[PDB]
């Protein structure tokens, strides 16, 4: 399996890509000021080519924020650059919904 | 069994949310000016609790558009409001990913 770690130390843990580009992983966020840190969260997304979408949901055993993300990227050069969206659950305006842009490496 | 449909026309269908909130779906885009319309394109996504992430790959056997789309966003208010964003195979530069916001009724 595929692992690519981003500027704040996080890692995509991927696990399988199928031939119709379904792609399921796992996460663990090391991102400094959030919640659910060190711990693996599930990822779905598509990769189409270079292209690829991948959302993680942060509940797991033992932590939840109550959040989901989805990373829109895309691979060139030995990196994915990448741009998220963070929506948290109860939220009532877009406003709310958090971004920012993660590049990760191989690792 | 869970169909919205945006401010234009296009379509989410939500085939099952397992109790993992993993979703499982098909989209049909309507929107002008966009290719891949009239036929269903594969979902993947999270649930929890308001909040929803769901991303489409653009490619299926009638029309491919070598692009995938991820979506982010909450259900209040009887709606699904959303911001989008949208990524070619092949890009180099954040600057050639498109986002928008699209808001989905039940239908
Ligand atoms: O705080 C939460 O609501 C859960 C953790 C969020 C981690 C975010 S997701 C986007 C950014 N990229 C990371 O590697 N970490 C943060
Ligand atoms: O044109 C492509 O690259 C394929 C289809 C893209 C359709 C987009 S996805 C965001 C927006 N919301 C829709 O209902 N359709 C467009
Ligand atoms: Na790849």
């Amino acid at each position: 399996l595929s692992a690519w770690t981003n500027q704040s130390g996080s890692t995509l843990y991927i696990q399988s890509v199928d031939p119709s580009g379904s792609l399921s992983g796992y996460y663990i966020n090391r991102a400094a000021g959030y919640g659910c840190q060190n711990t693996p969260y599930p990822v779905t997304g598509w990769v189409y080519g270079t292209a690829i979408t991948f959302t993680v949901l942060w509940e797991n055993a033992t932590e939840s924020c109550n959040s989901i993300t989805a990373w829109t990227g895309f691979y060139y050069q030995g990196q994915i650059t990448t741009l998220w969206q963070l929506v948290i659950n109860g939220s009532t305006s877009t406003g709310q919904i958090i971004s920012g842009e993660d590049i990760f490496k191989p690792s």
